[PDB]
This record gives structure tokens, sequence and C-alpha cells, in this order.
């Protein structure tokens, strides 16, 4: 129905910026290919284990011990990306109550935020809607780096308390009843991506932009960078590796089919994705032929492109404040419903595994949501980009594919692809197929292998818009990096010496499903033997 519509924010906010920084259409190749070869896979095994276990995503390994941390890291991987995307809502509550007038505050330089430096055209940022973001939203002149942070913006504050209250108020008793923040989160996004679509491509100097967009140089190719962003920004999109698919699945029809729920996100999600970068690259070359410079000198490669790309566009309609109204209500119903899939994807997944938080819905959520409050309180101070650009590279990036490999190896090899496929066909009628499985098994490890591995030896030093890092923010990064990455292991030790036996009944207690429990005396344990090992 429309739930399958699923258009999220990392769509409208993080693709533009992506796809801008890595030249342009020299990075549709490695998020298509990256697309066909692991995230439909991926997606229809997610599926179909929330589908046929029908429980979270910690407690859904009674199907294989020894590998709890694989839900364990994607709920901590959850909890980072929420103390950094409800400042994105922020962002657009503020612009949004900015809109209520019929003088837009980012049109002129006449205003007290407003540098000597500022020129009103009748990397830049001397321009009314680049000094506006800077200037009197972020307040990012008083801080002159990650050393000096400053205290928090009160302008900023009193929007994240209400997106807060709003969250916590839509989550306090149970899950929502549904159809009551997806009927516009549904239908807005398109609209509003056909208008801006049809209306950028008829101003002058977008033929430009289009050209450059849909043009393929091959040196931005064959460097780590492009494969690397891709492959997270697919792992980032498509919803996978972040646990919430498993807990959304939980609650379902249990002869749902999901092989054409995974085709057409897939396909809706390209699509979107290409209307985005297609409408970005018009205004892009619109900026650039208005500014006379060229277009890759004409706007940041940041995390706030887009509240300064779109406004321009829309400082061009006829009547400009119903069209900013309906993008900023548009914006801000996208972000709080990503905010609420995340945060209940934590919440069913924490309370899935111990039975006393169960009966303490308000309390466990009222403490979720504060420590929320209280760490994105970091990212609203006078340096907060800064912060964020690191949680924006950090928090989900090496962890996020190795969390998906290290599931995927563990279900494909562990439990057995051919035991995965026989449980699909006990609960839909079918037999996945040759492609789905021979991809699973060989191609999704090998090619998320390869990105881990190709990310960990060329890493890049972190810099924001010719800003570069001190050396020991690098090091906090990779520090948090490996908070989520390092709980896998340590189940591990932990489960193995919590067990009494030798090291036989301890190797084989921890790789058998919960269920089968009464074949280890009878040594009927099928995973010792080679013809496992080969399945197809
Ligand atoms: C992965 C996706 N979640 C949905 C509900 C599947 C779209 C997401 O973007 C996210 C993940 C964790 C936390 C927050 Cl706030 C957002």
């Amino acid at each position: 129905s429309v739930v399958g519509f699923a258009v999220d924010l990392a769509n409208v906010w993080r693709f533009p910026y992506l796809c801008y920084k890595n030249g342009g259409g020299a990075f549709l190749i490695p998020y298509t290919l990256f697309l066909i070869i692991a995230g439909m896979p991926l997606f229809y095994m997610e599926l179909a284990l929330g589908q046929y276990n029908r429980e979270g995503a910690a407690t859904v390994w009674k199907i294989c011990p020894f590998f709890k941390g694989v839900g364990y890291a994607v709920i901590l991987i959850a909890l980072y990306v929420g103390f950094y995307y409800n400042v994105i809502i922020a962002w657009s509550l503020y612009y949004l109550f900015s809109s209520f007038t019929l003088n837009l505050p980012w049109t002129d330089c006449g205003h007290t935020w407003n540098s000597p430096n500022c020129t009103d055209p009748k990397k830049y940022k001397f321009t009314p809607a680049a000094e506006f973001y800077e200037r009197g939203v972020l307040h990012l002149h008083e801080s002159s780096g990650i050393h000096d942070i400053g205290l928090p913006q009160w302008q900023l504050l009193l929007c994240l308390m209400v997106v807060v209250i709003v969250l916590y108020f839509s989550l306090w008793k149970g899950v929502k009843t549904s159809g009551k923040v997806v009927w516009i989160t549904a239908t807005l996004p398109y609209f509003v991506l056909f208008v801006l679509l049809v209306h950028g491509v008829t101003l002058p100097g977008a033929s430009n932009g289009i050209n450059a967009y849909l043009h393929i140089d091959f040196y931005r190719l064959k460097e780590a960078t492009v494969w690397i962003d891709a492959a997270t920004q697919i792992f980032f999109s498509l919803g996978a590796g972040f646990g919430v698919l498993i807990a959304f699945a939980s609650y379902n029809k249990f002869d749902n089919n999901c092989y054409r729920d995974a085709l057409l996100t897939s396909s809706i999600n390209c699509i979107t994705s290409f209307v985005s970068g297609f409408a970005i690259f018009s205004i892009l070359g619109y900026m650039a032929h208005e500014h006379k410079v060229n277009i890759e000198d004409v706007a940041t490669e940041g995390a706030g492109l887009v509240f300064i790309l779109y406004p321009e566009a829309i400082s061009t309609l006829s009547g400009s404040t119903f069209w900013a109204v309906v993008f900023f209500v548009m914006l801000l119903a996208l972000g709080l419903d990503s905010s609420m899939g995340g945060m209940e994807a934590v919440i069913t997944g924490l309370a899935d595994d111990f039975q006393v938080l169960k009966r303490h819905r308000k309390l466990f959520t009222f403490g979720v949501t504060f420590s929320t409050f209280l760490l994105a309180l970091f990212c609203i101070t006078k340096g907060g980009i800064y912060v964020l650009t690191l949680l924006d590279t950090f928090a989900a990036g090496t962890s996020i594919l190795f969390a998906v490999l290290m599931e995927a190896i563990g279900v494909s090899w562990f439990y057995g692809v051919d035991r995965f496929s026989n449980d699909i066909q006990q609960m839909m009628g079918f037999r996945p197929g040759l492609y789905w499985r021979l991809c699973w098994k060989f191609v999704s490890p090998a090619f998320l292998l390869f990105v881990v591995v190709v990310s960990i030896i060329n890493f890049k030093p972190l810099t924001y818009d010719d800003y570069i890092f001190p050396p020991w923010a690098n090091w906090v990064g990779w520090g948090i990096a490996l908070s989520s990455m390092v709980l896998v292991p340590i189940y591990v030790i932990y489960k193995f010496l919590s067990t009494q036996g030798s090291l036989w009944e301890r190797l084989a207690y921890g790789i058998t499903p919960e269920n089968e429990h009464h074949l280890v005396a009878q040594r009927d344990i099928r995973q010792f033997q080679l013809q496992h090992w080969l399945a197809i």
C-alpha cells in the first residue's frame, strides 16, 4: 500500500551533497552497481529474518548464538545517528518559523547578521543565502574550531526541545497505530520534487548543470572515496544495517510477500535519488551561471548544502512564501518519521532482551529521549557543525559495513543458506532461486570485505571546506567507530567463558539453534561435517 513508498530524509538531504562532492555522474555507477549487487539481497534477507523469527534485532539470534553482538552493534549505531539527525529537524523548524513573512530572510544583505563583505548578485559563502545560513542560524563565525566549541545557542535549543517533546509523546504509549505519520510522507515529497524538477529546467544556465550531471569522467573512479561513499549511502538510505527492518517485519502478517517489497523499495529509492540529483545539479548550474564562476566553486560540500540550494530556487518561484512553507513542512515530516523509526527500533530491540523493560515503557522512553537530547546538546553550540561533521563520518562509516558483513557471514555460512531457503519455502511457497542464494553467499561478503579493507587502508584526514581538523579529532573519530565494532568479539568471548565443558560442548553449544539443544549429546551436529559447508 502506502507503507512501501519508503522515501527517507537521507534521500533528500544526504544524497545531494554526496553526489556533488564526488563529481556528479561518476557517482551513480558505484551506487547502482552496489545497489544491484548487495542492497536488494540483503534487504530481502533482513525482511525474511524479521518475518520468520517474529522478534527484534538483538534476540533474533536464537538461530545461532555467538552472534548476538551484531544486534548490540546496530542498536548503538542507531543511537549515535539520532544524536545528530534531530539537529537537522531543528534546523528545518527554525527555517519554517522564519518563512512566515512576505520578505524572506535569505534574499537581502541588509540584516543584523550580514557581514560588510556581503555582495548581492545583482567556495565563497559571501552570498545572502550562505550568509544567512552561516551567521543567523549556526552563528559559526564566533567559533574558531573543534577546540573552541562555545555555549549552546538558545534559539536552537528551543527548537530542539519541541522535537524531543513531540518524539516522546508520539512514542510513549506503545507504537503509533500507523496511518498518522505516513499519509503525508508518502505524497508530499513527490509533489514537491516534481514541482522543483519541472521548474528548474527552465532557469538560465541549468543546461550546464544538467550536462555536468550526465557526464562520467573516469579519473574520479579508481579512487577509494567514491566506492566507500556509495556503499555507505546505500546502507544508509535502504535502511539495512540499523536493526529497523527486522523490528518492522516482526510486526507483520506471516504470509506477507517480501520479494515484491524489496524490489519496489529498491526501485523507488533509485528513482528518487536520480530525480533529486537532477534537480540539485540544475540549481547548481543556475547559481554557477549567475555568479560567473565554475560549477565546482559555487557551493559548499558539507551537510548544509540543501539549506543554501533549495531556498535559492524557492526565491525564484511565484508566491515564494507558500512554497517555502510547503517545502519545510515536508522536511519536518520526513525528519520526524525517520527519528520515530530509529527510536522505535532502539526501544524494541532493548525491550525484547529484558522482560522488566516491557512493563515500564514510559520510563524507558523518557530515558532514551532525554539521553538523546542531552547528547545532541553538543551540536547546537556555536561550533557544532564540526561535531556534526565528525559524527556524520564516524558514527556509521566502516562500522555499519562491518556489521552488515558480519550478519551476512553469520547467517549464510553458519545457519546454512539451505535452511534459510527451506524456511522461506515453508512460509511463502517458492524457493528463493539460484541468483539470490549465490548473491548472498559469495557476492555479499566479498564486496563488503573489499570495501571495509579499502576503507581502513585508504583513510583520509577529516576536513570541512578548507578547515583541517587537529590530528586528535581523527583519533576520537576512530574511537567512536570502534565502539560498536568491538562488541562482536566481546560477546563471543563472554558466551564462550560463561558455559561449562571442554572445547567440545562449548564450541557447539553456541553455534546450534537454541531450540535445537537436545541433539548435542547425540552429537547430531550438522556444522561439523563438510556437506553443510558446501551449500549452493
Ligand atoms: C535507517 C533509517 N531508519 C528507517 C526508519 C528505516 C528509515 C534511518 O535513517 C535512521 C536510523 C537510525 C536512527 C535514525 Cl534517527 C534514522
